[PDB]
């Protein structure tokens, strides 16, 4: 069966990635998914990204209370991945197991993960999600097929603000403390996977948060040191403790690839290219499987990107 | 390798399902049957500040006219996606523990519940009450887990009348009987959605054309949940669904077709019911497990959530 390459551009909002991958396909194998903006802004709901950042806004001014925040915030979060959730959905039975070129290689702007992990943590940390909400997406987090290869960014502070204030999206607002949770939110990503892929046991070195890898405390595990998901005692809820075996199962059969976005567009582009010789490719599950695949990613792009 | 039967007791509230459910784990010795509750605690608790309370809440608000459709959506969906998440993890740990479809069963599982009525029959009721939109509907179907081999369902049949009775007195709760029809209409819509399917029904062939299952004919599609999801909101100026809410159909139809439904006529006592259940547990799909270790690895699973978790 012949096989399919598939490449996730994800990591914070603001550091060149929709122009980086728009310049990649610019073509008969190689299509580009593109962020779902139509969705976002019209199909699934009216101005999601607005309403987002008027609601933190609100929030930080003090115009509404925390309890408000996170449910005008959990709600919009589960509009923002719908389209992720089910490409994923819809995507899964075509693939095939690990695999020479690849028949069709399909780069995503962003991972399912970015809407039911990322953002979420990041709002967390931003005082307008509940750490329960948090791993109730967790929970929900499709299993992750083989050949998952993610780009993520990396990207000096300065710059990124620098680049950000250019590429704010409609109804966005300028937030450097949104910026710094996000960007804590995926440099904790990338430590979790390496981590995890080193042999790391959260329950293990559990005991380590309240005293070769990176240490627990810079790990997404951190985060889940929350009051609201702790027993009088101070033990996780059980409940909570499997969300995080979940999250465990999941971040670490991942292939993470860091992309040096301090460089020029044509130059990121190139860096893009240069990662893909160690990416994973997968083979296909039916002989059908390319054309159909082709035709779900051109339809996306077609009815939800800008 | 050792077997497994698994089994979801669901359907709309107020209907007896719990008794029912305990009941016939009462029957068993202890360590070959455990009974997986309603995470009640976690509604009430655990997750957020008694979730059922706010649902029923908000509906009422709703229906005074004293907050818009849009607050009681935001609300509604954010209390849905707390009523899931024990579902959603339970499944996720459970599921690398299940093999393939397969003497008594080593063990029995009994849950208060499938995922799908949290990311599914609550929602699409909710939206039917007018307290969720249909894309927030179609993005918790989305995510409805994988459904894993051995999926047994058994739904409740009982007459409106009986139904409407056993709720005015068998929380957070109050006596809504709008979305009790809601509830079980959803439910009805469901039985007959797995029926059309396994019939070998196609929605994308039928959608120009807009109970019990395990058994009878091929219901019409507009008896099935594909027809809640012919709403404006989900049509393209053609007058065709947008792809996107499309593959979250596809999705729903691969998520309930692989599923085993039963039906148990909860109108009579107690131990009837109990008896009921048993007799029908005769024609359901055991699997095998992945490991020997798994079968009290699942059990540790089962009695930990109950304990925690549990009334
Ligand atoms: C995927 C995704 C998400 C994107 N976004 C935002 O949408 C835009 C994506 O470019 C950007 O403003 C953002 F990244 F901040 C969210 O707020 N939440 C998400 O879950
Ligand atoms: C599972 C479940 C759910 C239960 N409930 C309610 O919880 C109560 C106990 O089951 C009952 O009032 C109810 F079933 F209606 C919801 O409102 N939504 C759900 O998703």
């Amino acid at each position: 069966m012949p096989t399919l390459l598939r490449v996730y551009i994800d990591g914070p909002h603001g550091m060149g990635k929709t122009t980086t991958t728009q310049l990649l396909v610019a073509r008969d194998d190689i299509v580009y998914v593109p962020e779902p903006m139509t969705y976002w802004r019209v199909l699934g709901a009216s101005e999601t990204i607005a309403n987002i950042y008027t609601t933190q806004h609100r929030l930080d001014q003090g115009e509404i209370s925390a309890g408000d925040a996170a449910v005008v915030m959990t709600s919009a979060q589960i509009t923002m991945g719908m389209p992720y959730a089910v490409t994923d959905a819809v995507l899964a039975p075509h693939i095939g197991g690990e695999a020479p070129p690849p028949a069709l290689t399909l780069i995503f702007d962003r991972h399912p993960i970015a809407a039911l992990l990322c953002y979420p943590a990041a709002r967390y940390l931003m005082g307008s999600m509940t750490p329960q909400a948090v791993l109730a997406f967790v929970a929900l987090i499709p299993p992750t097929l083989p050949g998952t290869n993610i780009v993520l960014g990396a990207l000096p502070e300065d710059r990124h603000i620098d680049r950000l204030a250019k590429r704010q999206r409609p109804g966005e607002r300028l937030d450097l403390a949104m910026l710094a949770a996000i960007r804590r939110v995926y440099g904790l990503l990338a430590n979790t996977v390496r981590y995890l892929q080193c042999g790391g046991s959260w329950r293990e070195d559990w005991g380590q948060l309240s005293g070769p890898r990176p240490h627990i405390g810079d790990t997404l595990f951190t985060l889940f040191r929350a009051p609201e998901l702790l027993a009088p005692n101070g033990d996780l809820y059980n409940v909570f403790a499997w969300a995080l075996d979940v999250l465990a199962k999941r971040l670490r059969s991942m292939h993470v690839f860091i992309l040096d976005y301090d460089q020029s567009p044509a130059g990121c582009r190139d860096a893009l290219l240069q990662l893909t010789s160690g990416m994973v490719q997968t083979h296909v599950t039916t002989p059908g499987s390319i054309p159909t695949i082709c035709d779900l990613a051109r339809t996306f792009a077609r009815e939800m990107g800008e």
